[PDB]
């Protein structure tokens, strides 16, 4: 009977109850037009987050994303795992780095990223994200997509 606690345990645990995503949206990479706009802390694990985006976002070669976000501790390399599963399978693996994040501080960070109809991906596309200090996994989060 009993458990280990590590630093990395601790660190990775005061990262996440400091860390906050306060905004995002999505744009046409090609003509900048604002598909969606969010505020829900996706960052928050256990949960199944939820995004509705316009159908229109799957006829886009490419997106533009743009990610606000607060964290009270420091990171090193602060960067983001992504897979994109439609029913359980993986679509995509996406790989994101920020760096340094400086301590109680607000950063914003833009990313570009490059068949089936609405119809069936809406409610079927869950986006995994995780959060990572270099080797310090923080958190795991899912967002279930629905194409409105």
């Amino acid at each position: 009977r009993g458990s280990h606690m590590s630093a990395k345990d601790e660190r990775a645990r005061d990262i996440l109850r400091g860390f906050k995503l306060n905004w995002m949206n999505l744009r046409d990479a090609e003509t900048g037009k604002i598909l969606w706009q969010g505020t829900e802390d996706l960052s928050v694990p256990g949960v199944e987050h939820e995004a509705r985006v316009p159908k229109k976002i799957l006829k886009c070669k490419a997106v533009s994303r743009e990610l606000n976000f607060s964290s009270a501790e420091q990171m090193e390399k602060f960067r983001l795992e992504q897979k994109v599963y439609f029913k359980g399978q993986c679509l995509e693996e996406w790989f994101f780095e920020f760096g340094f994040v400086i301590p109680n501080s607000t950063n914003t960070w833009q990313s570009l990223i490059e068949m089936m109809p609405a119809s069936v991906l809406t409610g079927n596309v869950i986006i995994e994200t995780k959060f990572f200090d270099d080797d310090l996994l923080v958190s795991t989060s899912k967002v279930r997509l629905f194409y409105v």
